C-alpha cells in the first residue's frame, strides 16, 4: 500500500484543529513554546492521537446536558454543562485519550452558540421539541474546565433562557477576545482534568530535529466576537489529512517522508519539506511569515528518507 | 483508475447542504417536491455541479463587505453586505454557477454569526460579531448579483466598509412564516429572475426504488420543531470523488451497505453516475443500522439491474 497525500490546493483545504479554511502555509522558527497539540494528530499510517477525531464539524465542539446556572462574582452567568462523546454515548473518563474526542486543545475563551432541542415533545404542536440557541464563551482555562471528567462551564450574557436537562450542542466560530486578561495562547494546553492533575493519553510533542530547520504550519485566522487583534491558529496537518491518512491506512517505510510542494502548472517544485512519521512537516528556511506560493500547489510524496536527510534552503 | 468509496463509516460523515454531521440514513418515497438540491452535487467521475465546493467550512457560508444599514417594517436591524467568492476573489456573475460556491440552496431563515476584522488598524485590527439572520428567499436575496441582506437582533454594531464573514449554525425558525422547505431553491438573482446553471433534478428511474438520503438534524435559535436537512452524498464523498476523477463504466453502480464488524451487507444500493443513491424501499422514515456501517463499490451494472428490498 504506497503512500499518498490528498491532491487538494490550500484553498480546497481546512484546519484541523478549529472549523476554519487554511490560509496560508506559515513559518515561525524562533517559537519558545512546545508545540504538542492535541486536534489534527495522526501518524502518517493513518493512527489517530491526541483528542483527532474525522468529523470537520466535530473541532471544538461539545454535546451534553446542562445541569445548574452559577453567577461569577464579577457578575457574569455560567451553565454547568455534563459532556458526552459527540456520538452521544457516555463518555468514559477511562477511555484511553486526553479528553472526549474533539474537546479544544488550547487555552483562551472559545466563542460559539449553544443549541438545545428538548427530548420531551408537545402533542398540540404535532409533537414536536421546543427549542432554543444562544450565544456562548468556553473558557478553557477555566478551573471549571475539565472534559476528561465528563464536565464543563459555558458563559452566555444576558439570557435566563437556557434549559436544564435537555440535549445542548456547542457549535464554535471563534474567540471572545485576545486582550491579556483572556488568556489565548494557542500552545498551552488545557488541564483536561483541571488544574492539579496531569494531562494523560497526549499526542506527543513536535519539533525540527535538524539544525536549519523549522516548523511548517497550515495557518487560519480565527473570528473575533469583540476587541482588537489578528488571532491565528496553526495546525500540523489540515482535516483532510487526517481523513486521507486514516483511510488509506499506508505503512510507514521509515521515520521521514521527503515531499515536494509542487506548481502542477508548471511541474516546477516551489520547495521541499520533510513529513514526519508522527504526523507533522519541517522544512529549511530561517525566518518567520507566510510561504508565498501559488494557489494550484500542493504537497506529493517523493520517497521515504531519513532524519539526517538535507532539504533545500527554501 | 478503478472506483473506490471512502471507508468512512456514518458516524464519521458529514452533511454535504450544511456544516452537520451525518446522523441517519433516510427515505421518503411519498414525496411531491422536485428534488434539486445545489450542494453536494458531484458526478462519480469527480465533477462538482451548482453551488458546490470542497470546503466542509465553505458550505452555506458567505464572505465579502457590509455596505449599509438599511431598515424595513421587520424588528430587528438590517444590513446589506456584497458576497465576493468565498476566496475573497470578486463574484464573477458571468461564470457559468447558479450562484458563488457555497451559497445555500434552499428557502430558509439561516440563523449564524456575522463577523468583521477590520482592514485598517495599537496596530491590531478591531472586531465584532453578532448573531445574524439571512432570509433566503427574500427578494433582497441576490448572491448571484454579488448582494444580500441579513438581520441582527437590535445592535449597531456592525461596520460598513469591512471584511465581513457569515458562519451558518442552524435556523431561525421553521414556522410558516419563516419559509423552510429544503427543496425549494432561493431565486438566486432575486424576484421574478430565472435561475442558471443548475445541477439537474434527480429521482428514482425504476418502479419500487425511492432516493436516498444522508440525513442531518439542523439546530434552530427558537420555536417548535425537529428540522432536517437531507443531501444526496455526503461531504468526504464529494471530495473522494473529485480527487479521484475516475471514469463511470456505466450508468450505475451497484453498491452495498456493510457491516464491517459482522462483515454482512445489510441492503445494497444504486450509485447513478449524476451523484444520488437509490434503494427498492416502500416506506419513509430512517434506516436503522449501526452508525459503523458504509457502502463499499461492488460492480458497474445498468438501468435494468434489480436491487433487493430493504
Amino acid at each position: 500500500k504506497p503512500f499518498t497525500l490528498p491532491i487538494l490546493t490550500l484553498g480546497e483545504l481546512t484546519n484541523s484543529r478549529f472549523p476554519l479554511p487554511i490560509d496560508v502555509l506559515y513559518t515561525n522558527p524562533n517559537e519558545s513554546a512546545i508545540v504538542q497539540c492535541q486536534n489534527g494528530r495522526c501518524t502518517l499510517d493513518g493512527e489517530l492521537q491526541g483528542t483527532t477525531q474525522l468529523l470537520p464539524t466535530g473541532i471544538c465542539a461539545f454535546r451534553g446536558k446542562v445541569t445548574q446556572q452559577v453567577q461569577d462574582e464579577h457578575r457574569g452567568t455560567h451553565w454547568n454543562m455534563t459532556v458526552t462523546n459527540l456520538n452521544g454515548t457516555p463518555f468514559d473518563p477511562t477511555e484511553d485519550v486526553p479528553a472526549p474526542l474533539g474537546t479544544p486543545d488550547f487555552s483562551g475563551q472559545i466563542y460559539g452558540v449553544i443549541s438545545q432541542r428538548n427530548t420531551n415533545t408537545v402533542p398540540g404542536e404535532g409533537n414536536l421539541p421546543a427549542n432554543r440557541a444562544h450565544e456562548a464563551v468556553i473558557a478553557t482555562y477555566s478551573p471549571k474546565f475539565t472534559p476528561k471528567l465528563g464536565n464543563i462551564q459555558f458563559s452566555t450574557w444576558e439570557t435566563q433562557d437556557v434549559s436544564s436537562g435537555q440535549p445542548t450542542k456547542f457549535t464554535p466560530v471563534g474567540l471572545a477576545s485576545v486582550d491579556a486578561n483572556s488568556h489565548f495562547d494557542q500552545w498551552t494546553l488545557p488541564s483536561y482534568s483541571g488544574a492539579l492533575t496531569l494531562n494523560m493519553n497526549l499526542a506527543p510533542s513536535v519539533a525540527p530535529v535538524f539544525p536549519g530547520e523549522c516548523l511548517l504550519f497550515f495557518r487560519s485566522f480565527i473570528p473575533l466576537k469583540g476587541g482588537y487583534g489578528n488571532p491565528a491558529i496553526d495546525c500540523l496537518m489540515p482535516q483532510e489529512w487526517v481523513q486521507h491518512l486514516y483511510q488509506e491506512s499506508a505503512p510507514s517505510l521509515s521515520d521521514v517522508a521527503l515531499v515536494r510542494y509542487v506548481n502542477p502548472e508548471t511541474g516546477r517544485t516551489l520547495f521541499e519539506a520533510k513529513l514526519h512519521r508522527n504526523g507533522f512537516l519541517t522544512v529549511a528556511r530561517n525566518s518567520a511569515g507566510p510561504v508565498v506560493a501559488p494557489t494550484n500547489g500542493y504537497f506529493r510524496f517523493d520517497s521515504w528518507v531519513n532524519q539526517f536527510y538535507t532539504l533545500a534552503p527554501m
